[PDB]
């Protein structure tokens, strides 16, 4: 009994928000009883996914049961009928329960008023069999064919899937991330597909209802008295032929009414191929978007390096500079870093630092929480070699990790060491001076985080304190 | 008599400005009285209006009437053609004292060199009947051709069709928000079925003038004695199969001037379908930009997450902080509030926490302008449950509230709650430690705008003593 | 003799830089004396501009000339042939000399290497006349078959005609503000006609060569013996037929050479198609680019209206205030004014503020450097109707001057006037609450700014506060 | 012996990092010994460009040899496929001790069940030869007919093309900045060739298949005795065709099973010729992106002239200033120095200012520490003529030195220098300052200044003394 009311699911979650808002909307839902269908229930979920697999079967099958077959009079053809017209007025009847997304749940107001406004007469009109009406209410050849005509009143029921379909894709963009030009294109690829089939069997049924002339094309081709297969064949390639922008015949059509809907379909196919051509390129388009904003920033580079006219070795080592550090990845990792919480910061810290956590004695003693405060305050810097990162009498400004590499102070030392160390305490100028003799990847820590980290920790003031007299010493 | 003045409308006010502005503007048109025609006045609307349907019609029926009836000299055809003159010319009359926009209202200078440099010549060999002066100055047969060529001089009115339709598209930008590609598209459609249009009755036209040479199309198909509605159908579908680029006859065109047609009209129909595919594309890629850049910055994210060669638990955890964040949605929070005013920020933030407001009993007594200016300078932030919002011996920083979600304080509290209260007054470090249990939504307050807000409320300072000795009893 | 140096020109400027450089750039000409051509005097202009010409009549007229007539005897075609080779070997000869943009001007090195490197051997080869070299040195038939081979030895001066088409190009983005996409367009279409012309020739000529075999259709459509202009159209026909993807004959092509011509055409006509629609495409995107950057932040605001959920009533609020705040323009005012100077800033602000500078007595009496060091520092700020600016009681904070509508004090005052006076001064609350009656546009100051400009200016703060004690007087 | 470990090289120091990451790789590949292959190691290297050669010219060459020719068995027609079902089973065998990027080295587990899930079937399939074994084993047309649609099978190899192919294209975004957009567009024209050459081979292979009814076109153009490469030619034709969308015969298709493959093959070459067009718009779109950035933000610099409502004169002010400011550029010159690290700006600061270097005195003495020091702290500005670029009785902000142009104030060129004694007496502007021409100034914030000031003492005295000079003067 629970069925009419939406489930705790996780588009649930994301619609509703917490388990208490969902609680709030099934007791919306349990204001009335047995009379709502809430739209995100499971048992819309349960009749929609038999509905479309019936109108997805009526809307192939039928127009062939209309126009290629003699005897229309078969006995599983009316079972057919009979029961697509009983699921499809089943459909409207539970229509008129349902629930309503703008989610207007008013049973007795708003659903009536919303389907004898907007899509009552479209779905009525497509439900009911006009065709058995006149058969029992009612020159027998233009009764029977305005009995054909009347029973192509069925193909309304495409407005309907539409709508589902539509439905459908708006709830699966939050259960699973999904491409959405890929929605989009495979949409148009089964309107596409839809729509030939529907030609095909036009292009047939209108030398049906003048019985042949001797100007259609089925009289000429001699292919009045074949099976329907290849009939349905033929008149397929006429219509994709005319869809795809080919040229059919050896003549041009010489009755009227083949002319108009030769028009009409070449129209149709030429307006689709150009929307296909549309979502193919936007698809396109949205492939290497990453490579891509690398490629325009090197682009603009290089550009403002045309712009001062600098020399060629200066633009190559550049040149070096953007390969040895981005990799031809244009990733801005300050908004990243700024849209993220503490904890995932501290977390991505962690794992990215754990091998300056594990060299250095300094922080393999001390409590993690002073760890993380060192950390989430670090810079990460590059330098090229030959490069000198500190030249002796300096000012003094900033503190070194040593990430990868090795360095050379004029005494040489390598990755997982550190520098720049007593001269924040001394506050003076700068002793010796250290040179770059590779790729060397480093991460800076400024003196005013340092003094504030400092504040926040102060014995570890006394170990610096005592390994740089241990630094003076060396 | 104010007609020729420019009303107070919508478009009045964002173009002009003020009333006193659109006063102004009515004082300058009044400058002169009964002799200017403002281009924004009623007048100029109820007067385009009527033109506009008189070109369409003249535009498509002219070259029907031109090419395909024989007998010329129809009665309701010559008045048709003097009714058209008639107001084609009182148009150019009533251009003589219409203002300019570039708006130039001077009368006697601006508008009159204006024509005579830019646009005079056009409309006035459009609008005089050039053939029925021939016809009254004046080998027949050359002398009625002669005639039929001049009679196509009217086609010169698409110039004025096309300046009063894109005056009319620079208007309508402004009473209502349209997609500017919708309407280039629809521009273009209908300049498409119009050179269509064109083709066929110039297809047709070429072999009248020739008095039907057995190498021309219509002489094979033997269809000169048809009525001229089939006529026309066999030309335009003709026309429209050199256009979109098919092949229509057997044999290659034999005669010279119809080699030539052909190739123009082909290539007019390629370039004119190459146009249509360029906005069909332009208007695809403007549908679901907001969903794009959501997936271009998920792109990034990943991107990030590859450089540093992150861990999977790691990786999707992040996933589930962005899914549980933005949900599909690439807003910018910061720059949307920063364009807009003071009291929409606070009837927003208003909206967002009258739950707060509720709860809370310290803003249920309070002034609203106190309850405003606390609720101005928060800031949303989302955690993930096992997640410690607040460690135990903390340097103390901020303050939060809760919107959602439960948190355990290791003493459980659930929504509507507050805490970071008293570490902000004792300024000192953090007393028990907190824990997320699921997804908790959380507003932040920083303490120096929290000391900003003491400062300009007292008494509320003294609220925050009392609860806080609360908490310390607590 | 000094039209081999660069002249002091738009572009001469732009490249250069002052004058002084363009004189650096003439001397360094006038390093060696009628030896050098500048790449940028007006002789290589004086040269190219007849060469454009020349190459253009050749590559159009020489393909019809060598297929279609029968007797190359004729005396105008080999004085029109001397008169292409004399100028072409002229070329040359001037190129040797000639400058070379990387400008490396350096002649006996730098331009031989460069040419015997790059570009020698296919001036040469186009230069020469090889066909008559042939007749002088020497089953007559494959002797002229084997002449017209190598008489189109001469379509080689396609490559200089590129190279010099691409040079202006290069110079024209520069004297002329210039949209690229029009230029490579009309680039493209021009190589598209090109090679349609080509292809026509071609068609005609490879049945030429093999004396006109019963397959071919020339002897099919029985137009051997018809003129040459007939027949330049028919082929002309056939290859724009091929190129656009048509469809031409009956029947299949027969003979085994035709077979690949017809291949090696609709390859070439479907990939310039396909760069035809990219061209167009891209065009069409940045056409309205202003007005689709403002639908796209709406559409971004709507979705943040959506995120919170807002009412209505206040979502047609924040629509009221874009419209009435951007007017469909999506400028950043900020960068603009940031990338400007100082007097640009000046000059502007003066412009839209003369009507406050007009309308209050203290901005009428100033030194109008005070004026404009007021001016630099407001902020342009929009109201709506019925919002209250300053509530009393507030902190103080900022003034206000008055663009336009008229504000209610509960006491009424329009345009041109200006209040928060008093508040600053004063340093205490707000007196009295102001109103929105219309829309409004106001100029805001801040009060470090305020107080900035009274120490720049110290009679203005005895003015304000006299103007001050006459509001405590109202 | 050490083909089997990744050497090292360009993309090896871009994926691994240090050199010490490649021995770390290397001794990782060295866990075991002559069982597992590296999947960045010159052995795959050296396998694939042979692997690679050979899937081309089967993938030509095989269906021309099923379909045109009479006689199957010709002997370098089977010595060719001896040839092929040999290197294409030695290379299964050697993926079997292949490494696997995803790079999981685990030779026993990972490998074998990575194939056994993913892509053991297409492979194995594809190496086998079917036909010799159903020729083996076993109305005799049938059987032949068999046979050919069974040597058929041989296509299959086409997936591991693309994967050696989309493997190469990962490995050379690294080695040499290639455009992505050419790459794409390569690898279709190739996929697009290649489907064109099997339509024509199969619009050959039906009317074989029932030998030639009087409805096909073989028949109907009388073509059935001509010799192999017309009717090769022919069915190129056909099937390029069918595939560009033309329009082939006189009639309509006849028989049934020529209108499906028609209409098969139109539906192919129409979304072929659909993502064409998609990569041929996005590499367009790809050309000249800094120059279209620039038309971009100067429309939106006049939308705000025209928000304005400004004068005429103005707004060409405004025009000129950005043509003689950027030059049609649009480039940030925050950010990209902003990436940047510190010797770098110094060497481009170095470079572009060693003018004011050479004419300054005051910098000819100094040390180049001093130099460097005072040059990463100036901005670029550039003014109007006629503009007042210091008006007497200012408040005194900054200083300025002179790139370019002449000023008058008393007329001074490029390379002199103004905005001296305001910084240091605090007070008002003395004299005023024009613009002559286009002026391209470099400005010094006073705050910088004092705190270049406060790390060198000497420079002190000497702008003291110069001061003194100017005052002088
Ligand atoms: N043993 C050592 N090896 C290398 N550098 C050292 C040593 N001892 C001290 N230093 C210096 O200590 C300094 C601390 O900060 P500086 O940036 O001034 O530069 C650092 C180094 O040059
Ligand atoms: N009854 C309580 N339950 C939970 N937390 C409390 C309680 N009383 C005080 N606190 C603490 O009060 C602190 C105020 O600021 P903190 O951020 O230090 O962390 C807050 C809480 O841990
Ligand atoms: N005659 C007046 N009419 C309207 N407002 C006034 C008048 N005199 C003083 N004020 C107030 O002067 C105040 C100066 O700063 P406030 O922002 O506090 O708000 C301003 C006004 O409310
Ligand atoms: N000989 C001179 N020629 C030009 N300007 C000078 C001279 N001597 C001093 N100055 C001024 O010195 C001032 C220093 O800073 P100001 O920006 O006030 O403006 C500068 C100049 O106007």
């Amino acid at each position: 009994g629970t069925l009419l009311q939406p489930t705790v699911n996780k588009f649930s979650l994301r619609v509703f928000g917490s388990h208490k808002a969902v609680e709030i909307e099934q007791e919306r839902v349990k204001s009335a009883g047995a009379w709502i269908i809430h739209p995100y229930s499971d048992f819309r979920f349960y009749w929609d996914l038999i509905m479309l697999l019936l109108m997805v079967g009526n809307l192939i099958v039928l127009p062939v049961g209309i126009t290629f077959f003699k005897e229309e009079n078969s006995p599983p053809w009316i079972v057919f009928n009979v029961l697509s017209d009983t699921f499809f007025l089943l459909d409207l009847v539970l229509n008129f329960r349902t629930g309503i997304v703008v989610e207007i749940l008013l049973a007795p107001r708003a659903i009536r008023t919303r389907y004898l406004r907007t899509w009552f007469l479209v779905d009525l009109i497509s439900s009911i069999p006009v065709d058995y009406i006149f058969l029992v209410v009612e020159r027998a050849l233009r009764i029977v064919r305005f009995t054909k005509i009347l029973s192509l009143l069925r193909l309304l029921r495409l407005s309907r899937l539409i709508r589902y379909i539509h439905q459908w894709e708006e709830i699966f963009h939050m259960t699973y991330d999904l491409a959405s030009a890929v929605v989009r294109i495979f949409n148009l690829i089964g309107m596409m597909l839809l729509l030939c089939h529907w030609d095909g069997c036009l292009q047939f049924l209108v030398p049906m209802l003048q019985d042949f002339p001797p100007d259609c094309w089925v009289s000429i081709n001699h292919m009045v008295n074949h099976s329907w297969g290849r009939q349905y064949s033929h008149a397929l390639f006429k219509a994709m032929s005319h869809m795809l922008c080919i040229g059919y015949g050896q003549q041009a059509p010489v009755g009227m009414p083949d002319v108009w809907l030769t028009m009409l379909s070449m129209i149709v196919g030429a307006t689709c191929y150009a929307m296909f051509i549309g979502h193919a390129t936007a698809l396109i388009q949205s492939l290497d978007s990453s490579r891509r904003q690398y490629q325009e920033k090197y682009k603009q580079v290089e550009q403002y390096m045309s712009f001062h006219k600098l020399p060629a070795d200066t633009r190559q080592r550049i040149h070096e500079y953007y390969e040895h550090r981005y990799q031809g990845k244009m990733f801005d990792e300050e908004s990243i870093l700024g849209e993220l919480s503490e904890p995932l910061r501290e977390e991505i810290i962690n794992f990215t630092c754990r091998g300056l956590v594990a060299h250095m004695p300094l922080f393999a003693h001390a409590d993690p929480s002073f760890v993380t405060a060192v950390l989430t305050k670090l810079r990460f810097e590059v330098f090229q070699p030959g490069d000198l990162v500190v030249r002796e009498g300096s000012v003094g400004r900033k503190m070194y990790f040593i990430q990868h590499g090795l360095l050379s102070v004029l005494t040489r030392l390598t990755d997982g060491s550190y520098f720049g160390e007593i001269c924040l305490l001394t506050r003076g100028r700068r002793t010796a001076s250290v040179r770059a003799d590779t790729y060397c990847r480093l991460y800076s820590l400024s003196v005013d985080h340092f003094n504030a980290v400092l504040e926040e920790f102060p014995m570890m003031r006394r170990a610096f304190e005592t390994v740089a007299m241990d630094r003076l010493l060396r």
